């Protein structure tokens, strides 16, 4: 199977939100805070 059990590959889908474009879109995808304890 997959590496993602559930349906596909990796949060439900990819090149949608922050992985598979990562030179600037994860960095747009980290829009601000709430998202870990290091911020």
């Amino acid at each position: 199977c997959p590496e993602e059990i559930r349906d596909q590959l990796l949060d439900f889908h990819e090149d949608l939100m922050t992985h598979c474009g990562i030179e600037l879109d994860e960095d747009g995808s980290l829009d601000g805070s709430n998202d870990l304890t290091i911020r």
